[PDB]
Protein backbone atom coordinates (compact mmCIF):
# COMPACT_ATOMS: atom_id res chain seq x y z
CA UNK A 1 0.00 0.00 0.00
CA UNK A 2 2.10 3.20 -1.17
CA UNK A 3 1.43 6.30 0.29
CA UNK A 4 -0.39 9.36 -1.92
CA UNK A 5 1.31 11.29 -3.79
CA UNK A 6 1.90 15.06 -2.16
CA UNK A 7 -0.86 14.27 0.51
CA UNK A 8 0.31 15.15 4.00
CA UNK A 9 -2.68 16.29 5.52
CA UNK A 10 -6.56 14.79 4.88
CA UNK A 11 -9.36 17.05 5.87
CA UNK A 12 -12.81 15.90 6.57
CA UNK A 13 -15.95 18.01 6.47
CA UNK A 14 -18.13 15.87 9.00
CA UNK A 15 -15.70 13.92 10.22
CA UNK A 16 -18.28 12.03 13.02
CA UNK A 17 -20.14 10.50 10.19
CA UNK A 18 -20.59 6.86 9.92
CA UNK A 19 -18.84 6.22 6.86
CA UNK A 20 -16.64 9.64 7.06
CA UNK A 21 -15.55 8.52 10.38
CA UNK A 22 -14.10 5.15 9.44
CA UNK A 23 -12.20 6.75 6.37
CA UNK A 24 -10.25 8.97 8.39
CA UNK A 25 -9.65 6.32 11.08
CA UNK A 26 -7.90 3.80 8.70
CA UNK A 27 -5.92 7.23 7.27
CA UNK A 28 -5.10 8.24 10.33
CA UNK A 29 -3.23 4.27 10.67
CA UNK A 30 -1.71 4.82 7.50
CA UNK A 31 0.00 7.96 8.79
CA UNK A 32 -1.56 10.90 7.38
CA UNK A 33 -2.50 13.99 9.49
CA UNK A 34 -5.87 14.15 9.92
CA UNK A 35 -8.35 16.76 10.57
CA UNK A 36 -12.03 17.83 10.96
CA UNK A 37 -14.78 19.17 11.57
CA UNK A 38 -18.47 18.38 12.93
CA UNK A 39 -21.66 20.10 14.04
CA UNK A 40 -21.44 17.62 16.63
CA UNK A 41 -18.91 16.14 19.20
CA UNK A 42 -19.86 12.45 20.21
CA UNK A 43 -18.36 9.23 20.88
CA UNK A 44 -17.03 9.22 17.17
CA UNK A 45 -15.51 12.33 17.25
CA UNK A 46 -13.82 11.56 20.92
CA UNK A 47 -12.39 8.37 19.68
CA UNK A 48 -10.79 10.12 17.00
CA UNK A 49 -9.39 12.95 18.46
CA UNK A 50 -7.80 10.74 21.47
CA UNK A 51 -6.46 8.70 18.84
CA UNK A 52 -4.50 12.01 17.04
CA UNK A 53 -7.07 13.82 14.84
CA UNK A 54 -7.45 17.30 15.03
CA UNK A 55 -11.01 17.45 15.53
CA UNK A 56 -13.17 21.00 15.35
CA UNK A 57 -17.03 21.39 16.23
CA UNK A 58 -18.36 23.82 14.18
CA UNK A 59 -17.85 25.23 11.04
CA UNK A 60 -14.95 27.41 10.05
CA UNK A 61 -12.65 28.52 6.94
CA UNK A 62 -9.79 27.97 9.19
CA UNK A 63 -10.14 24.82 10.18
CA UNK A 64 -8.50 23.36 6.27
CA UNK A 65 -5.45 25.42 7.13
CA UNK A 66 -2.74 22.50 5.89
CA UNK A 67 -5.01 20.15 3.95
CA UNK A 68 -3.68 18.28 0.83
CA UNK A 69 -7.37 17.34 0.42
CA UNK A 70 -10.65 17.78 1.43
CA UNK A 71 -12.93 14.76 1.88
CA UNK A 72 -16.72 16.56 2.34
CA UNK A 73 -19.63 14.37 3.67
CA UNK A 74 -23.45 13.97 1.60
CA UNK A 75 -24.73 15.34 4.66
CA UNK A 76 -22.62 19.12 3.88
CA UNK A 77 -24.41 21.89 2.14
CA UNK A 78 -22.68 24.06 -0.73
CA UNK A 79 -22.70 27.34 1.37
CA UNK A 80 -20.42 25.26 4.13
CA UNK A 81 -17.68 27.63 4.70
CA UNK A 82 -14.92 25.01 4.65
CA UNK A 83 -16.00 23.93 1.39
CA UNK A 84 -16.37 27.03 0.19
CA UNK A 85 -13.21 28.20 0.90
CA UNK A 86 -10.90 24.64 -0.23
CA UNK A 87 -12.14 25.56 -3.77
CA UNK A 88 -11.10 28.81 -3.54
CA UNK A 89 -7.33 27.50 -2.34
CA UNK A 90 -7.41 24.76 -5.45
CA UNK A 91 -7.42 21.95 -2.75
CA UNK A 92 -8.94 18.78 -3.83
CA UNK A 93 -12.63 18.59 -2.45
CA UNK A 94 -13.50 15.09 -3.14
CA UNK A 95 -16.66 12.79 -2.25
CA UNK A 96 -16.97 10.31 0.99
CA UNK A 97 -16.66 7.39 -1.69
CA UNK A 98 -14.16 8.92 -3.70
CA UNK A 99 -11.39 8.57 -0.87
CA UNK A 100 -12.67 4.82 0.28
CA UNK A 101 -12.06 4.33 -3.25
CA UNK A 102 -8.71 5.52 -2.81
CA UNK A 103 -8.24 3.12 -0.04
CA UNK A 104 -9.58 0.71 -2.39
CA UNK A 105 -6.97 1.03 -5.44
CA UNK A 106 -4.12 -0.93 -4.25
CA UNK A 107 -6.69 -3.37 -2.06
CA UNK A 108 -8.29 -6.26 -2.49
CA UNK A 109 -11.68 -4.76 -2.11
CA UNK A 110 -14.81 -7.01 -1.48
CA UNK A 111 -17.71 -4.24 -1.78
CA UNK A 112 -20.96 -4.94 -0.18
CA UNK A 113 -23.79 -3.15 -1.55
CA UNK A 114 -27.75 -3.52 -1.66
CA UNK A 115 -30.35 -1.77 -0.07
CA UNK A 116 -30.51 -3.68 3.30
CA UNK A 117 -28.38 -5.49 5.69
CA UNK A 118 -24.87 -4.33 4.22
CA UNK A 119 -23.89 -3.08 7.71
CA UNK A 120 -24.25 -6.57 9.00
CA UNK A 121 -22.75 -8.15 5.49
CA UNK A 122 -19.70 -6.13 6.17
CA UNK A 123 -19.54 -6.72 10.02
CA UNK A 124 -19.44 -10.61 9.26
CA UNK A 125 -17.33 -11.13 6.20
CA UNK A 126 -14.99 -8.76 8.22
CA UNK A 127 -14.96 -11.33 11.00
CA UNK A 128 -14.88 -14.03 9.04
CA UNK A 129 -11.69 -12.67 7.28
CA UNK A 130 -10.12 -11.87 10.48
CA UNK A 131 -11.04 -15.14 12.02
CA UNK A 132 -9.21 -16.49 8.86
CA UNK A 133 -6.44 -14.78 9.72
CA UNK A 134 -5.92 -12.53 6.79
CA UNK A 135 -6.03 -9.68 8.89
CA UNK A 136 -8.33 -7.55 6.62
CA UNK A 137 -9.15 -3.50 6.51
CA UNK A 138 -12.74 -3.09 6.62
CA UNK A 139 -14.49 0.17 6.50
CA UNK A 140 -17.96 -0.50 7.87
CA UNK A 141 -21.18 2.23 7.55
CA UNK A 142 -22.03 1.34 11.63
CA UNK A 143 -20.11 -0.27 14.59
CA UNK A 144 -18.63 -3.99 13.85
CA UNK A 145 -19.49 -4.46 18.14
CA UNK A 146 -16.70 -7.54 18.66
CA UNK A 147 -13.87 -4.28 16.86
CA UNK A 148 -15.57 -1.58 19.16
CA UNK A 149 -15.45 0.42 16.03
CA UNK A 150 -17.00 1.12 11.79
CA UNK A 151 -13.60 1.13 10.60
CA UNK A 152 -10.18 -0.83 11.39
CA UNK A 153 -7.05 -0.99 9.75
CA UNK A 154 -5.56 -4.42 8.84
CA UNK A 155 -1.64 -4.89 7.43
CA UNK A 156 -2.96 -7.06 4.83
CA UNK A 157 -4.11 -6.19 0.74
CA UNK A 158 -7.63 -7.59 2.19
CA UNK A 159 -10.59 -4.50 1.89
CA UNK A 160 -14.27 -5.39 3.63
CA UNK A 161 -16.08 -2.40 2.68
CA UNK A 162 -19.82 -1.08 2.76
CA UNK A 163 -20.79 0.51 -0.44
CA UNK A 164 -23.42 3.19 -0.79
CA UNK A 165 -25.71 3.43 -3.34
CA UNK A 166 -28.05 6.50 -1.84
CA UNK A 167 -25.58 9.25 -4.01
CA UNK A 168 -24.35 6.67 -7.02
CA UNK A 169 -21.52 7.44 -5.07
CA UNK A 170 -20.45 3.30 -4.68
CA UNK A 171 -19.70 4.22 -9.13
CA UNK A 172 -15.92 4.91 -7.51
CA UNK A 173 -15.46 1.76 -6.16
CA UNK A 174 -13.16 -0.59 -7.92
CA UNK A 175 -13.49 -4.07 -5.96
CA UNK A 176 -12.36 -7.14 -6.82
CA UNK A 177 -15.42 -9.00 -5.30
CA UNK A 178 -18.79 -7.35 -4.93
CA UNK A 179 -21.73 -8.31 -2.70
CA UNK A 180 -25.48 -7.45 -3.51
CA UNK A 181 -28.16 -8.31 -0.73
CA UNK A 182 -31.04 -7.03 -2.20
CA UNK A 183 -32.59 -3.76 -4.03
CA UNK A 184 -35.92 -2.07 -2.58
CA UNK A 185 -37.24 1.23 -3.36
CA UNK A 186 -34.73 4.03 -1.52
CA UNK A 187 -33.09 7.62 -1.81
CA UNK A 188 -35.18 7.93 -4.98
CA UNK A 189 -34.26 11.75 -4.52
CA UNK A 190 -30.81 10.57 -6.06
CA UNK A 191 -32.74 8.64 -8.86
CA UNK A 192 -35.33 10.60 -8.77
CA UNK A 193 -38.39 8.05 -8.28
CA UNK A 194 -37.07 5.86 -11.50
CA UNK A 195 -36.61 2.32 -10.05
CA UNK A 196 -34.89 1.68 -13.42
CA UNK A 197 -32.73 4.18 -13.14
CA UNK A 198 -31.54 2.45 -9.81
CA UNK A 199 -31.12 -0.99 -11.32
CA UNK A 200 -29.18 0.60 -14.36
CA UNK A 201 -26.94 1.56 -11.53
CA UNK A 202 -26.91 -1.10 -9.91
CA UNK A 203 -25.45 -2.96 -13.27
CA UNK A 204 -22.65 0.01 -13.93
CA UNK A 205 -21.47 -0.85 -10.26
CA UNK A 206 -21.23 -4.76 -10.96
CA UNK A 207 -19.13 -3.83 -14.21
CA UNK A 208 -16.94 -2.07 -12.62
CA UNK A 209 -16.06 -5.50 -11.45
CA UNK A 210 -12.63 -6.62 -13.52
CA UNK A 211 -13.34 -9.66 -16.17
CA UNK A 212 -12.85 -12.05 -13.69
CA UNK A 213 -14.50 -10.63 -10.87
CA UNK A 214 -17.22 -11.83 -8.63
CA UNK A 215 -20.51 -10.77 -8.12
CA UNK A 216 -22.29 -12.16 -5.34
CA UNK A 217 -26.05 -12.10 -5.52
CA UNK A 218 -29.02 -12.51 -3.18
CA UNK A 219 -30.76 -15.97 -5.28
CA UNK A 220 -34.36 -14.70 -3.27
CA UNK A 221 -34.56 -11.20 -4.93
CA UNK A 222 -36.69 -11.28 -8.07
CA UNK A 223 -34.87 -7.98 -9.08
CA UNK A 224 -31.43 -9.31 -8.60
CA UNK A 225 -32.01 -12.80 -10.60
CA UNK A 226 -33.42 -10.40 -13.60
CA UNK A 227 -30.34 -8.39 -13.40
CA UNK A 228 -27.49 -11.45 -13.86
CA UNK A 229 -27.93 -11.50 -17.41
CA UNK A 230 -26.75 -8.01 -17.89
CA UNK A 231 -23.68 -8.64 -15.20
CA UNK A 232 -21.25 -9.76 -17.22
CA UNK A 233 -19.08 -10.98 -14.63
CA UNK A 234 -19.32 -14.32 -12.73
CA UNK A 235 -22.47 -14.25 -10.65
CA UNK A 236 -22.84 -16.46 -7.49
CA UNK A 237 -25.80 -16.89 -5.82
CA UNK A 238 -26.96 -17.24 -2.26
CA UNK A 239 -30.17 -17.97 -0.05
CA UNK A 240 -33.17 -20.60 0.12
CA UNK A 241 -34.06 -20.82 -3.12
CA UNK A 242 -33.84 -24.17 -4.82
CA UNK A 243 -32.08 -22.12 -7.36
CA UNK A 244 -29.31 -20.64 -5.09
CA UNK A 245 -25.20 -21.29 -5.73
CA UNK A 246 -25.62 -21.63 -2.00
CA UNK A 247 -29.12 -22.26 -0.72
CA UNK A 248 -30.04 -22.28 3.30
CA UNK A 249 -32.37 -25.10 4.37
CA UNK A 250 -33.47 -26.32 7.66
CA UNK A 251 -33.56 -22.86 9.45
CA UNK A 252 -34.54 -22.51 12.72
CA UNK A 253 -34.39 -19.87 15.59
CA UNK A 254 -33.74 -20.76 18.99
CA UNK A 255 -33.37 -17.62 20.94
CA UNK A 256 -31.66 -15.15 19.55
CA UNK A 257 -29.25 -18.02 17.30
CA UNK A 258 -30.31 -19.15 13.43
CA UNK A 259 -29.03 -22.73 12.93
CA UNK A 260 -29.07 -24.04 9.66
CA UNK A 261 -27.25 -25.58 6.95
CA UNK A 262 -25.84 -24.08 3.69
CA UNK A 263 -25.21 -26.18 0.58
CA UNK A 264 -22.77 -25.04 -1.61
CA UNK A 265 -22.34 -25.63 -5.34
CA UNK A 266 -20.02 -29.01 -5.20
CA UNK A 267 -23.11 -30.12 -2.53
CA UNK A 268 -20.77 -29.52 0.20
CA UNK A 269 -23.17 -29.46 3.46
CA UNK A 270 -22.06 -27.01 6.21
CA UNK A 271 -24.14 -26.85 9.39
CA UNK A 272 -24.07 -23.29 11.06
CA UNK A 273 -24.69 -21.81 13.97
CA UNK A 274 -25.47 -17.88 13.56
CA UNK A 275 -25.16 -15.86 16.58
CA UNK A 276 -27.75 -13.26 15.41
CA UNK A 277 -31.54 -13.94 14.70
CA UNK A 278 -34.10 -14.33 11.84
CA UNK A 279 -33.83 -15.33 8.34
CA UNK A 280 -32.40 -12.24 7.59
CA UNK A 281 -29.21 -12.43 8.86
CA UNK A 282 -29.35 -16.35 7.85
CA UNK A 283 -28.98 -14.36 4.18
CA UNK A 284 -26.38 -11.88 5.34
CA UNK A 285 -24.48 -14.77 6.99
CA UNK A 286 -24.66 -16.77 3.43
CA UNK A 287 -23.42 -13.75 1.49
CA UNK A 288 -20.57 -13.96 3.47
CA UNK A 289 -20.00 -17.55 3.45
CA UNK A 290 -20.36 -17.33 -0.39
CA UNK A 291 -17.71 -14.69 -0.52
CA UNK A 292 -15.43 -16.19 2.30
CA UNK A 293 -15.68 -20.14 0.66
CA UNK A 294 -15.68 -18.74 -2.84
CA UNK A 295 -12.20 -16.83 -1.52
CA UNK A 296 -10.64 -20.58 -0.52
CA UNK A 297 -11.52 -20.01 3.10
CA UNK A 298 -11.64 -22.86 5.22
CA UNK A 299 -15.11 -24.10 6.72
CA UNK A 300 -13.29 -23.65 10.48
CA UNK A 301 -12.73 -19.58 10.17
CA UNK A 302 -16.03 -18.99 8.88
CA UNK A 303 -18.29 -21.22 11.08
CA UNK A 304 -16.29 -19.93 13.87
CA UNK A 305 -17.02 -16.26 13.47
CA UNK A 306 -20.60 -16.88 12.29
CA UNK A 307 -21.29 -18.78 15.86
CA UNK A 308 -19.42 -15.69 17.94
CA UNK A 309 -20.70 -12.88 16.06
CA UNK A 310 -21.43 -9.86 17.93
CA UNK A 311 -23.24 -8.20 15.69
CA UNK A 312 -22.95 -5.53 14.10
CA UNK A 313 -24.24 -1.67 15.78
CA UNK A 314 -28.19 -1.21 15.84
CA UNK A 315 -28.66 -3.94 14.27
CA UNK A 316 -30.92 -5.75 16.93
CA UNK A 317 -28.30 -4.17 19.33
CA UNK A 318 -28.42 -5.98 22.44
CA UNK A 319 -27.74 -3.22 25.39
CA UNK A 320 -28.24 -6.13 28.04
CA UNK A 321 -30.41 -7.06 30.27
CA UNK A 322 -31.98 -4.95 33.58
CA UNK A 323 -34.24 -5.70 37.21
CA UNK A 324 -36.88 -2.92 37.17
CA UNK A 325 -39.31 -2.69 40.17
CA UNK A 326 -41.98 -4.24 37.94
CA UNK A 327 -39.90 -6.96 35.89
CA UNK A 328 -36.78 -8.05 34.35
CA UNK A 329 -36.33 -7.01 30.92
CA UNK A 330 -34.15 -7.41 27.77
CA UNK A 331 -33.39 -3.89 26.08
CA UNK A 332 -32.41 -4.17 22.50
CA UNK A 333 -32.06 -1.06 20.24
CA UNK A 334 -32.57 -1.83 15.96
CA UNK A 335 -32.09 0.85 13.44
CA UNK A 336 -34.74 -0.35 11.35
CA UNK A 337 -36.87 2.70 10.43
CA UNK A 338 -38.82 1.50 7.34
CA UNK A 339 -42.11 -0.15 8.29
CA UNK A 340 -41.14 -4.00 6.28
CA UNK A 341 -37.67 -3.52 8.57
CA UNK A 342 -39.28 -2.68 11.25
CA UNK A 343 -41.49 -5.92 10.77
CA UNK A 344 -38.59 -8.05 10.16
CA UNK A 345 -37.12 -6.72 13.74
CA UNK A 346 -39.99 -7.48 15.04
CA UNK A 347 -40.50 -11.05 13.50
CA UNK A 348 -37.19 -11.73 15.12
CA UNK A 349 -38.22 -10.56 18.42
CA UNK A 350 -40.95 -12.46 17.97
CA UNK A 351 -39.36 -15.93 17.23
CA UNK A 352 -37.11 -15.99 19.96
CA UNK A 353 -38.95 -14.62 22.12
CA UNK A 354 -41.58 -17.52 23.32
CA UNK A 355 -44.55 -15.96 24.84
CA UNK A 356 -43.35 -12.97 26.45
CA UNK A 357 -44.30 -9.36 25.44
CA UNK A 358 -42.66 -7.34 23.14
CA UNK A 359 -42.44 -3.84 24.21
CA UNK A 360 -41.19 -1.00 21.25
CA UNK A 361 -39.89 2.75 21.64
CA UNK A 362 -41.00 3.72 18.37
CA UNK A 363 -38.92 6.86 17.09
CA UNK A 364 -40.50 8.00 13.28
CA UNK A 365 -37.63 9.11 11.11
CA UNK A 366 -38.74 12.08 8.96
CA UNK A 367 -42.19 13.65 8.55
CA UNK A 368 -41.67 13.04 5.04
CA UNK A 369 -41.40 9.15 5.55
CA UNK A 370 -43.91 9.13 7.90
CA UNK A 371 -46.61 10.64 5.56
CA UNK A 372 -45.16 8.17 2.73
CA UNK A 373 -45.51 5.12 4.37
CA UNK A 374 -47.94 5.97 6.47
CA UNK A 375 -50.67 3.23 6.91
CA UNK A 376 -47.40 0.48 6.47
CA UNK A 377 -46.06 2.23 9.51
CA UNK A 378 -49.82 2.38 11.26
CA UNK A 379 -49.97 -1.91 10.63
CA UNK A 380 -46.49 -3.09 11.29
CA UNK A 381 -46.61 -0.94 14.80
CA UNK A 382 -49.65 -2.50 15.79
CA UNK A 383 -48.02 -5.95 16.06
CA UNK A 384 -45.90 -4.72 18.97
CA UNK A 385 -47.51 -5.76 22.58
CA UNK A 386 -46.82 -2.40 24.23
CA UNK A 387 -45.94 0.44 21.94
CA UNK A 388 -44.30 4.10 23.18
CA UNK A 389 -44.13 6.76 20.36
CA UNK A 390 -41.26 9.56 20.35
CA UNK A 391 -41.92 12.37 18.67
CA UNK A 392 -40.65 12.74 15.33
CA UNK A 393 -36.55 12.84 14.12
CA UNK A 394 -37.25 15.38 11.75
CA UNK A 395 -33.58 15.22 10.43
CA UNK A 396 -33.99 19.03 9.32
CA UNK A 397 -37.34 18.72 8.08
CA UNK A 398 -40.27 20.85 8.60
CA UNK A 399 -43.31 19.42 10.57
CA UNK A 400 -45.75 17.78 8.38
CA UNK A 401 -49.28 18.32 9.30
CA UNK A 402 -50.73 14.77 9.91
CA UNK A 403 -47.54 13.25 9.78
CA UNK A 404 -46.56 12.91 13.22
CA UNK A 405 -46.29 10.96 16.20
CA UNK A 406 -49.80 12.25 17.47
CA UNK A 407 -51.26 11.24 14.21
CA UNK A 408 -49.73 7.68 14.38
CA UNK A 409 -50.58 7.17 18.16
CA UNK A 410 -54.35 8.54 16.76
CA UNK A 411 -54.64 5.88 13.90
CA UNK A 412 -52.61 2.95 15.39
CA UNK A 413 -55.22 3.34 18.94
CA UNK A 414 -58.21 3.65 16.70
CA UNK A 415 -57.20 0.42 15.05
CA UNK A 416 -57.39 -1.28 18.32
CA UNK A 417 -54.26 -3.40 18.33
CA UNK A 418 -52.25 -1.63 20.55
CA UNK A 419 -52.40 1.60 22.30
CA UNK A 420 -49.79 3.75 22.32
CA UNK A 421 -47.99 6.28 24.80
CA UNK A 422 -46.37 9.36 23.32
CA UNK A 423 -43.83 10.76 25.14
CA UNK A 424 -42.14 14.17 24.32
CA UNK A 425 -39.84 14.78 27.28
CA UNK A 426 -37.95 11.38 27.12
CA UNK A 427 -36.69 12.37 29.95
CA UNK A 428 -39.52 10.74 31.28
CA UNK A 429 -38.94 7.50 29.11
CA UNK A 430 -38.04 5.48 31.83
CA UNK A 431 -41.03 6.32 34.31
CA UNK A 432 -43.63 5.46 31.59
CA UNK A 433 -41.68 2.31 30.71
CA UNK A 434 -41.17 1.37 34.46
CA UNK A 435 -45.01 2.04 34.82
CA UNK A 436 -45.90 -0.53 32.50
CA UNK A 437 -43.01 -3.21 32.15
CA UNK A 438 -43.89 -6.66 32.83
CA UNK A 439 -41.70 -9.32 34.15
CA UNK A 440 -39.75 -11.15 30.72
CA UNK A 441 -40.51 -7.96 28.63
CA UNK A 442 -37.80 -7.53 25.64
CA UNK A 443 -38.09 -3.85 24.85
CA UNK A 444 -36.84 -2.56 21.21
CA UNK A 445 -35.80 0.88 20.83
CA UNK A 446 -36.33 0.84 17.17
CA UNK A 447 -35.63 3.96 14.84
CA UNK A 448 -32.92 5.87 12.80
CA UNK A 449 -32.47 8.70 14.80
CA UNK A 450 -31.95 9.71 18.65
CA UNK A 451 -33.36 6.79 20.04
CA UNK A 452 -30.42 4.91 19.88
CA UNK A 453 -28.57 7.40 21.66
CA UNK A 454 -31.92 7.66 24.01
CA UNK A 455 -31.92 4.05 24.71
CA UNK A 456 -28.10 3.71 25.75
CA UNK A 457 -28.74 6.77 27.91
CA UNK A 458 -31.68 4.44 29.70
CA UNK A 459 -29.58 1.54 29.71
CA UNK A 460 -26.81 3.33 31.49
CA UNK A 461 -29.08 4.89 33.92
CA UNK A 462 -30.73 1.13 34.88
CA UNK A 463 -26.93 -0.03 35.50
C1 LIG B 1 -26.80 7.15 3.08
C2 LIG B 1 -26.66 6.27 4.06
O1 LIG B 1 -25.94 6.60 5.29
C3 LIG B 1 -24.50 6.66 5.24
C4 LIG B 1 -23.80 5.36 4.83
O2 LIG B 1 -24.27 4.26 5.60
C5 LIG B 1 -22.29 5.54 5.01
C6 LIG B 1 -21.47 4.29 4.64
O3 LIG B 1 -21.74 3.86 3.31
O4 LIG B 1 -21.83 6.68 4.24
C7 LIG B 1 -22.46 7.94 4.54
O5 LIG B 1 -22.21 8.36 5.89
P1 LIG B 1 -21.35 9.68 6.22
O6 LIG B 1 -20.20 9.26 7.09
O7 LIG B 1 -21.06 10.48 4.96
O8 LIG B 1 -22.33 10.64 7.06
P2 LIG B 1 -23.47 10.30 8.14
O9 LIG B 1 -23.14 9.06 8.93
O10 LIG B 1 -24.82 10.40 7.47
O11 LIG B 1 -23.28 11.62 9.05
C8 LIG B 1 -23.00 12.90 8.47
C9 LIG B 1 -22.10 13.73 9.39
O12 LIG B 1 -21.97 15.07 8.91
C10 LIG B 1 -22.15 15.98 10.01
N1 LIG B 1 -22.65 17.26 9.52
C11 LIG B 1 -23.86 17.34 8.93
C12 LIG B 1 -24.31 18.57 8.46
C13 LIG B 1 -23.49 19.68 8.62
O13 LIG B 1 -23.87 20.80 8.21
N2 LIG B 1 -22.28 19.58 9.20
C14 LIG B 1 -21.84 18.40 9.66
O14 LIG B 1 -20.70 18.34 10.20
C15 LIG B 1 -23.12 15.27 10.93
O15 LIG B 1 -23.04 15.73 12.26
C16 LIG B 1 -22.67 13.83 10.80
O16 LIG B 1 -21.65 13.54 11.74
C17 LIG B 1 -23.98 7.82 4.38
N3 LIG B 1 -24.63 9.06 4.77
C18 LIG B 1 -24.83 10.13 3.83
C19 LIG B 1 -25.44 11.45 4.30
O17 LIG B 1 -24.49 9.97 2.63
C20 LIG B 1 -27.26 4.94 3.91
O18 LIG B 1 -26.71 3.95 4.43
O19 LIG B 1 -28.33 4.84 3.26
MG1 LIG C 1 -29.49 3.12 2.50
MG1 LIG D 1 -51.29 -7.70 19.34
Amino acid sequence: IPEMRRVQQIHFIGIGGAGMSGIAEILLNEGYQISGSDIADGVVTQRLAQAGAKIYIGHAEEHIEGASVVVVSSAIKDDNPELVTSKQKRIPVIQRAQMLAEIMRFRHGIAVAGTHGKTTTTAMISMIYTQAKLDPTFVNGGLVKSAGKNAHLGASRYLIAEADESDASFLHLQPMVSVVTNMEPDHMDTYEGDFEKMKATYVKFLHNLPFYGLAVMCADDPVLMELVPKVGRQVITYGFSEQADYRIEDYEQTGFQGHYTVICPNNERINVLLNVPGKHNALNATAALAVAKEEGIANEAILEALADFQGAGRRFDQLGEFIRPNGKVRLVDDYGHHPTEVGVTIKAAREGWGDKRIVMIFQPHRYSRTRDLFDDFVQVLSQVDALIMLDVYAAGEAPIVGADSKSLCRSIRNLGKVDPILVSDTSQLGDVLDQIIQDGDLILAQGAGSVSKISRGLAESWK
